[PDB]
């Protein structure tokens, strides 16, 4: 329809999503995850690759101050997800070396950890690390939003045509 979840994703591709394609995901679903914080829907952790929706438009949204479910959380099972997927389908052997800045902002969303970097409090700090991966910051909303579009319609020609 107008939406592919990262697990039909991996799946149609059968390999892994790529590093640029994960700082997209990070960026977008937490600029999505801050919106919902204001619109006050409620907060839910990122249990598997099957609740991550990338959209035509490039969105990607998360299905089904203290509460039942902090921040933290959210992120700390987003990076964790993130993680598996940038791992799809490889053995043990086959294992993936990560850039050092992406391999960084995955071990700070999941509480796994200028070469340190801090703690990591929320949506924008998140979205902060992702800007910064770019030569010009300002031109991230427009990037990864370009770069989940292009996944999104690179896999409507798989999933379409089975």
């Amino acid at each position: 329809r107008d939406a592919l979840s990262l697990e039909e994703i991996l799946r149609l591709y059968n390999q892994p999503i790529n590093e640029e394609q994960a700082w997209a995901v990070c960026y977008q679903c937490c600029g999505s995850l801050r919106a919902a914080a204001r619109r006050r829907q409620p907060r839910h952790r990122v249990r598997s690759a099957a609740q991550i929706r990338v959209w035509r438009d490039g969105a990607v949204t998360l299905a089904p101050g203290y509460s039942q479910c902090m921040e933290t959380e959210v992120i700390e099972s987003l990076g964790i997800i993130i993680y598996k997927a940038l791992d799809y389908g490889l053995k043990e052997n086959e294992e993936r070396e990560l850039s050092p800045p992406l391999e960084q902002l995955i071990d700070h969303m999941a509480n796994t950890v200028k070469r340190k970097i801090s703690a990591i409090r929320s949506y924008r700090d998140v979205m902060k690390l992702c800007a910064a991966h770019l030569p010009t910051e300002s031109d991230a909303p427009n990037h990864y939003q370009a770069v989940c579009r292009a996944l999104f319609a690179e896999t409507m020609e798989l999933h379409t045509f089975l």
